[PDB]
């Protein structure tokens, strides 16, 4: 039994932190040679990581990076933030029951995260990327924003909500999440090397 479940009621509205911009800060480190791996289901992409130094950025990456052919086309998204989320997606309804007397679309889109806590908080999170500059990565993240902001305002009057976006470019992040150096540079470097892997990916 759960006693942070017996707390009085949050105020029940939707919360957005203001949206950053980030600078990846990786001089010169070593990126690992990768080789793609033919599997049953999908592919393997096979990464030197002992390439690497201990601690460095790009350190969550496993050896073998496992792509199964059903996440093939969003691979680039989910190797990018495949440390922070195991799989993306997750519907409004699952979380929340149907809105309304009726269901709609709103209950069964899907952010990348839908996590709610003990003490009776949700929070949506949405991945994104872009091949652009900062000032693309910027509008990608307002564009998520929008994409999920009315089903999460609805949505607010059961649990509060903290609506939180990554939107990776090749030199940084713009985030309204509260990041470390470190933390940005891990996201720009699996977003680099997803970029490479992508690149084989579409010519095979
Ligand atoms: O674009 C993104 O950032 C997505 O997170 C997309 C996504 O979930 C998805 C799922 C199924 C089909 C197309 C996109
Ligand atoms: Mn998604
Ligand atoms: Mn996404």
């Amino acid at each position: 039994e759960r006693i942070l479940k017996k707390q009085p009621a949050p105020v029940r509205a939707l919360t957005i932190h203001p949206l950053r911009r980030y600078e990846s800060s990786i001089y010169d480190t070593p990126i690992p040679a990768y080789v793609i791996k033919h599997s049953s289901d999908g592919v393997t992409i096979d990464i030197a990581t002992s390439e690497l130094a201990d601690g460095q950025s790009g350190s969550t990456i496993q050896p073998f990076e496992s792509v199964p052919a059903q996440n093939l086309t969003l691979f680039k998204h989910d190797f990018t933030f495949g440390h922070l989320a195991d799989t993306t997606d997750k519907k409004f309804v699952e979380v929340f029951g149907v809105l309304e007397n009726r269901a709609d679309d709103s209950d069964f889109q899907s952010p990348d995260m839908i996590i709610e806590t003990e003490t009776g908080h949700v929070y949506v999170v949405e991945f994104t990327t872009t091949m652009g500059d900062a000032n693309s990565a910027d509008l990608a993240a307002r564009n998520k924003i929008a994409k999920y902001e009315i089903a999460c305002l609805d949505r607010s009057a059961i649990k509060p909500i903290s609506l939180y976006i990554i939107a990776v470019h090749f030199n940084g992040v713009v985030s309204n999440l509260d990041l470390s150096d470190e933390e940005v540079n891990e996201i720009v470097f699996r977003f680099r090397l997803a970029r490479d892997i992508f690149e084989e990916l579409r010519e095979i």
